[PDB]
């Protein structure tokens, strides 16, 4: 809820999310998972950036969106979204008869991300998507919700505060909402203020900094292993806005 969090049903897709994040325990993974995400969408490089800036709560979606406006694990790739990734990322489980839930079609490892967040969102090309497990936040019957850049031009206008958060990192600017197009994608995982029904981890800057320091650790191999990625960096942004480079590894 946090008032939901405790003494109420799990519907069926957070209890399943709540099964990978058992198997999947650690923060190490997730980092690896992304960067093998980044990989098959054939980037070159990754780049994850903490970023400890508080946004505005004036012209949100809604009130709720409040606890999502404040600091965020963001991640880069310079691949762009197909169409069958956004379909896919928005298919956070499958039921192919009325079954146990299964994985969707863009596959288990972004689960990883709910260790963070409840709300993770995606920029790429001309489309911004949030997803929602517990089905609060857009409609009783709603995962995600998503926003063209061209289609819905006026309604991302009107939202001033809600979609500052993708603008002025990774070169993303306000012309690139004149323009209708980010040519590259932009992962935000607002990092959870109050327990949730997927998770009670809150983390904060010395354990996104620790996560840094482990993959630090196993950097040069998980490279090795990569042929596509050649480059991955961390980044911190300070509340005041000075930003740090944490780490870089390169590969041939």
């Amino acid at each position: 809820g946090p008032l939901g969090s405790f003494g109420q049903t799990t519907p069926p897709l957070v209890d399943f999310l709540k099964d990978i994040l058992r198997r999947y325990p650690e923060g190490g993974q997730m980092l690896k998972e992304l960067i093998q995400n980044a990989e098959d969408a054939g980037a070159t490089e990754v780049k994850f950036l903490y970023d400890e800036t508080q946004y505005g709560t004036e012209t949100l979606w809604s009130k709720d969106m409040a606890p999502y406006q404040g600091p965020a694990l963001y991640v880069y790739n310079n691949a762009v979204f197909t169409p069958e990734d956004w379909h896919g990322i928005q298919e956070i489980a499958r039921s192919r008869k009325k079954d146990p839930l299964k994985v969707g079609r863009f596959g288990i490892g972004f689960n990883s991300v709910y260790h963070i967040t409840d709300v993770p969102c995606i920029f790429s090309g001309d489309q911004i998507g949030m997803l929602d497990p517990h089905q609060t936040l857009f409609g009783p019957h709603e995962s995600g919700q998503c926003w063209n850049l061209k289609d819905d031009s006026k309604e991302i206008s009107e939202l001033s505060d809600q979609f500052a958060p993708f603008v002025g990192i990774f070169g993303s600017t306000k012309e690139t909402f004149i323009n209708g197009n980010f040519p590259g994608t932009m992962f935000r995982f607002p990092l959870r203020l109050q327990p949730s029904q997927l998770s009670s981890n809150l983390y904060n800057k010395q354990m996104v900094l620790e996560l840094f320091e482990s993959f630090r650790a196993d950097a040069d191999t998980v490279l090795m292993f990569l042929k596509s990625v050649q480059d991955v960096s961390l980044y911190v942004r300070e509340a005041d806005g000075t930003e740090k480079l944490v780490f870089r590894v390169t590969s041939s």
